[PDB]
């Protein structure tokens, strides 16, 4: 069973550096995304690999 | 949210004209987005307001 949690919740546990490493982004990107309230969801596989997706408005 | 359905399902249920009007876009935008297979979902709120979102990987 994979877990699925918000970006903010992952960072609240793991901190921004690890979150950034696990998603392949810069730490600033994690900070900005949380501050902006972007709708980003992290699927955490049982081995603790992470895949993220974002839910964006349509139209832009 | 009271209901949430795919863009294609919304169009089948309600038709292109209403779909486009509900999102404030031109009909061609609906038709093309469905033809492109974009991962778009429409939310119908209890007050009757409708909005759409697209799911994309993060990061791009
Ligand atoms: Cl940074
Ligand atoms: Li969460």
């Amino acid at each position: 069973m994979e877990q699925r949690i918000t970006l903010k919740d992952y960072a609240m546990r793991f901190g921004q550096t690890k979150t950034a490493k696990d998603l392949g982004v810069y730490p600033s990107s994690i900070n900005q995304a949380i501050h902006a309230g972007r709708k980003i969801f992290l699927t955490i596989n049982a081995d603790g690999s992470v895949y993220a997706e974002e839910v964006k408005p349509f139209p832009s």
